């Protein structure tokens, strides 16, 4: 079956681990060591076809590591995550997108902008702001909650579909 290599990037605290663990293991985890980088694996059916997802969940201290570099070079698509209640994490999005463009040496990189923690009412980033940013990057914007599962499959499977079209 076809395999897809996905990488979840964004500032610490935005919910990368929670989004990934929710997708892979179907549980919301409120206390996951922010310093753990790990790859996760799941067999899923997307548009009728069984796929294997391999997902790197990133920790900040590994950002410039050689081993991170190898995963980024081979990564086929990227979720750029911020939290809708944290303006700083939204401000940081360009940093992650820039790193991806550089490592892939490409303007044609499958990516989705993810606004996580949509269940929280203390919003500080507007959907219109993120949609504008996503449009400027040529990518979709998907709202998620790792807590309620809102949008979680949609974010990952949208990225997969983008990789699939990029390859095929
Ligand atoms: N309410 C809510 N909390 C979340 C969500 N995603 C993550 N969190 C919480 O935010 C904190 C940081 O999440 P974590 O996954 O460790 O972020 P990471 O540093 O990007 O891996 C934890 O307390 C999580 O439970 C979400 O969608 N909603
Ligand atoms: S790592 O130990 O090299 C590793 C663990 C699991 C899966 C892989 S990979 O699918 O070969 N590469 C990859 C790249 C980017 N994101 C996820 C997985 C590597
Ligand atoms: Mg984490």
């Amino acid at each position: 079956m076809t395999e897809y290599k996905l990488v979840v990037v964004g500032a610490g605290g935005v919910g990368k681990s929670a989004l990934t663990i929710q997708l892979i293991q179907n549980h919301f985890v409120d206390e996951y060591d922010p310093t753990i980088e790990d790859s996760y694996r799941k067999q899923v059916v997307i548009d009728g076809e069984t796929c294997l997802l391999d997902i790197l969940d990133t920790a900040g201290q590994e950002e410039y590591s050689a081993m991170r570099d190898q995963y980024m070079r081979t990564g086929e698509g990227f979720l750029c995550v911020f939290a809708i209640n944290n303006t700083k994490s939204f401000e940081d999005i360009h940093h992650y997108r820039e790193q991806i463009k550089r490592v892939k040496d490409s303007e044609d990189v499958p990516m989705v902008l993810v606004g996580n923690k949509s269940d929280l009412p203390s919003r500080t980033v507007d959907t219109k702001q993120a949609q504008d940013l996503a449009r400027s990057y040529g990518i979709p914007f998907i709202e998620t909650s790792a807590k309620t599962r809102q949008g979680v499959d949609d974010a990952f499977y949208t990225l997969v579909r983008e990789i699939r079209k990029h390859k095929e």
